[PDB]
């Protein structure tokens, strides 16, 4: 809970919690305040439960895109680092921890998709998407393919579609304009067109998923793939002489991958907000702190400028940061749920031929507002029923509103 | 019974309708136009039924908050008192009778919660909320409690919550901005926290409702309660030496109770709009008009400045007008229905520990703004339902 | 089919498609490119289905209001006629073919309601609505009625209602503000009030529909009726000595009838965008082009200034254009579905006495918006049912294609 006089930290099991515990000991040595690090199962699901009743950890570690939902439910304390501390980190990461004007977390690490290439098949990676078709028929002559990446998930296909001017929601002040959606502009249109052309000219298969794209690259069957820092360990094992580099340009514009930021938030119910802020600002977000965490489990690229420059000596890490700098910070707003489902269908339908490019993307725009507001209404029936639970004396699994009558007037009058 | 050459007035049975008929005989004397006053059952429900077909009274009396829904359905005629008539009343009472720029009703009487205290247990009432925890323990030593009021309805708990900067919807031009909700700001957050602190520090019970809060004050078991002019008649009966005063301040700010304004609206279907406006401006909203109504039933505080000053000699009425002047005029808009159910759940959950202050209020701004889809959904279903039952049968 | 190297044109079967095919042969003579005009059943429903999968015609002919939904679904190619070609047509017709700033089609013909009168019963038609009461009494003495028109649908009753300031959605920049509805203002209030007054003063029956209104005018029972260019051929057969003129003014303001504009849109999937724009701009939208189409089946008033002035020799056509120029261009946006349903009820309720004018209108202004927001949420539940269609199929293409 609160944990008055101490600090309890939740961080996912797959991270460097042992390294974080070691910063905890260093903090315990100069202050006498003991730090407890734990990694419960599905802590991103548990936090919304316990924090709503004033319990839980003092500080939570998760990808920034979950925090928008938390801050909306008032579960995170507004943080106030002064200007001096802010300049210690990359200015773009602060934009990943801002919910409606307010700063609600500290950025730790940075993730983004990169171009991963087989050095032995490709001496040098293309700087340009446009030259991939030419490159594929050069490698096909050797029974090899140029590129294979997951086409089923928008996360992977977005970098291209967004390249010439697409975007999820327009951001211009720490606040996302939810009626300015850019899935239906000329830039996005140009991007998805190129992608569909790649599939229909047989340079790519419409059924390529994560597993198939990973198996092909790790068996040296394909020259290139698009993936993030979590996929590297498997390529090390495959013994593929691989490189990680900046994504290819399209129509002269860099690709725009989604940027996910590991963030540290303070529970709005913690009485140890001061302790937590001193721990994060002066012990963890330091070269010595991140180093200790990194040693246990690599963070990839980090938000702190000083330690990032030390980690950039690895050209894989330097490439993940450079991609992220030219990429699009993933909106933390609830309307993103709609965007995922809409663009998923728009890409799958354009790819298979079921729909055209212009139609698939135009339908997504409508599906964005339609599915997005639906979530607001779904919360209304879910809050009206929830009020009834606490009034009388899984269970909420009800949800009626099934009256959508379609009036079809007979416009005959001849 | 469309009227035509006569005035038929509607007003609730609990009001000075016999005093109103006395002004209606006065009008009949200088005009030869007979005034009929009636008080049918659930008139506030019947009025929208009959007015939508072009029937019912020429003029209607009810709290200003119901008038928003009426004027939205276009059942009220616009009124035009000139600059001279408007300055006879308190400026703020005109803000209660404004529906999207247009004035639709004449303000009559003003209602707000006040601090009612036992003079025999409390010499001077506390000017400050912050000092009540200290006053309770001083009274717990004697087997008494400092304060007990209804914690179940947000009408009673709002004064405190809104004190430091909370508000329902932002008003700034005879028009409410329905996207500017103030249940989740630092003002509301500071207020509700204080209220919950009281409950967990056992200066208050989470299960205190209207009945329990009234019983306790009327048996002298508690030194203070918060209530309105309607409860006065029961405290007289209990023989408690009581006082009515301005509500305590919080963080230096005055408490902000909701303001209910009893108002007179003219039926849009009434052929007697001119007669009505003459009766209301020149006969009823005068010292003698309101007196006649008041002698039948007390209005409490009144909108007319002149007659308010004569009534102000009662310190109970004097405090009601002070509280109402520092309070918030209850929005007349349909989005208020959402506000009631959401803030009500928010306070209940915060008090019982089921949810924190920050969490209950942040999810209150969702429930209240998200119940607006009910407005469009339930109104669109229900709207189309009427046409279904007409086209299909 | 596909289209590559030719043109395929879709137009409704009640138009001059043979005359359109005749423009098609003239094009084929100078170019060699074959033009195939076809008129399939319910083509305005078939077009969204085939155009979404990249099929259908190169060019499509329909009333402009249907194109909003097409351009929203991205089924129409943005057209670019230069300032020189744009000035050959009436400026107001271009506004009927703008979807959110972009031009999506070519204007062909214009259609609006007009006052149609029996010159044997009425020598000179009234310029004023206000005088129809007095005129009725004068004709009632002879066992005739002054005016009889379809009161059931708003399309017909709108001209009056809108006359003094009523409007569907405010339009100011090729873009409709859907929060600015005008069915509740003083203008609309005044118009419907006048209509209600006519019905309760028994100058008009609340149950007059299209069929009753048409029969009455064509049996010489009523002196006047409002209607459009489509009802003319029935009046010719009735042997009624009739005229067609400008609609009566209310409170000194002209009646605002809804403007329907026949339009030519280019499929965004068509490989022959340059061919189609060459056909339309320089072969069809010319004196000789529309003339060939007109001779097969009349277009009524036309968007091209030059040929319109030759057609204006007919006073009927000259008046359809004059009514259209003072009227309101029908919004092409999806919120118009809700507009029709809300105003249809509002009028029927106010006329039957079931509701007052103030109530029935202020209900419509809230109802039309309430259905509009539902419309978006219905293309949602159904669009989530594309998962039912798809996610079931890609599971049966996976359980069935791996035949157990
Ligand atoms: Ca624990
Ligand atoms: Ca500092
Ligand atoms: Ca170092
Ligand atoms: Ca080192
Ligand atoms: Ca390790
Ligand atoms: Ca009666
Ligand atoms: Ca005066
Ligand atoms: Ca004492
Ligand atoms: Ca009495
Ligand atoms: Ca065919
Ligand atoms: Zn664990
Ligand atoms: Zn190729
Ligand atoms: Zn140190
Ligand atoms: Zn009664
Ligand atoms: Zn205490
Ligand atoms: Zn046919
Ligand atoms: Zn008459």
């Amino acid at each position: 809970k609160i944990e008055e006089g101490k600090l309890v930290i939740w961080i996912n099991g797959d991270k460097g919690y042992n390294g974080l515990a070691e910063v905890g000991k260093k903090f315990e040595k100069d202050t006498g305040i003991k730090v407890t690090v734990e990694h419960p199962d599905k802590l991103e699901e548990k936090f919304p439960q316990v924090a709503a009743t004033g319990d839980g950890p003092d500080i939570i570690f998760w990808a920034h895109d979950r925090f928008g939902g938390y801050a909306q439910s008032g579960l995170l304390a507004e943080i106030t680092p002064d200007k001096a501390f802010q300049d210690k980190l990359y200015p773009f990461t602060w934009d990943a921890v801002r919910y409606n004007g307010k700063l609600i977390a500290y950025p730790i690490a940075v993730e983004a998709l990169s171009l991963i290439y087989n050095k032995d098949l490709l001496p040098n990676p293309p700087k340009t998407w446009e030259e991939i078709p030419a490159l594929d028929k050069e490698l096909k002559a050797k029974g090899k393919s140029a590129l294979m990446f997951n086409l089923q998930e928008p996360y992977f296909t977005w970098p291209l579609i967004a390249a010439d001017g697409g975007y999820a929601f327009k951001y211009e002040n720490g606040k996302y304009d939810i009626k300015d959606v850019g899935v239906d502009n000329a830039g996005a249109k140009a991007g998805l067109t190129f992608l569909v052309d790649l599939i229909k000219n047989k340079h790519m298969n419409a059924d390529t998923d994560y597993s198939i794209a990973e198996a092909a690259f790790n068996k040296g069957e394909t020259a290139m793939t698009i993936n993030g820092p979590w996929a590297w360990s498997n390529i090390d094992t495959s013994k593929v002489n691989y490189g990680v580099t900046v994504l290819p340009t399209f129509k002269g514009q860099p690709s725009k991958p989604f940027v996910g930021v590991l963030s540290a938030g303070i529970n709005a119910a913690s009485p140890n907000k001061e302790l937590a802020k001193e721990f994060l600002e002066n012990y963890l977000l330091t070269d010595e702190g991140l180093e200790a965490v990194n040693k246990d489990k690599p963070l990839g690229a980090v938000a702190l400028k000083s330690y990032e420059e030390e980690l950039a000596k690895d050209p894989r890490i330097a490439a993940t940061m450079e991609n992220a700098q030219k990429g699009e910070i993933m909106p933390n707003i609830p309307q993103m749920s709609a965007f995922w489902y809409a663009v998923r269908t728009a890409v799958i339908n354009a790819a298979s031929g079921r729909q055209t490019v212009d139609a698939a993307l135009a339908a997504a725009q409508t599906n964005a507002a339609a599915m997005a507001t639906l979530e607001k209404l779904m919360k209304a029936f879910e809050s009206l029923k929830s009020f009834q639970q606490q009034q009388q004396q899984q269970q909420q699994q009800q949800q009626p509103p099934p009256p959508p009558p379609p009036p079809p007037p007979p416009q005959l009058p001849q």
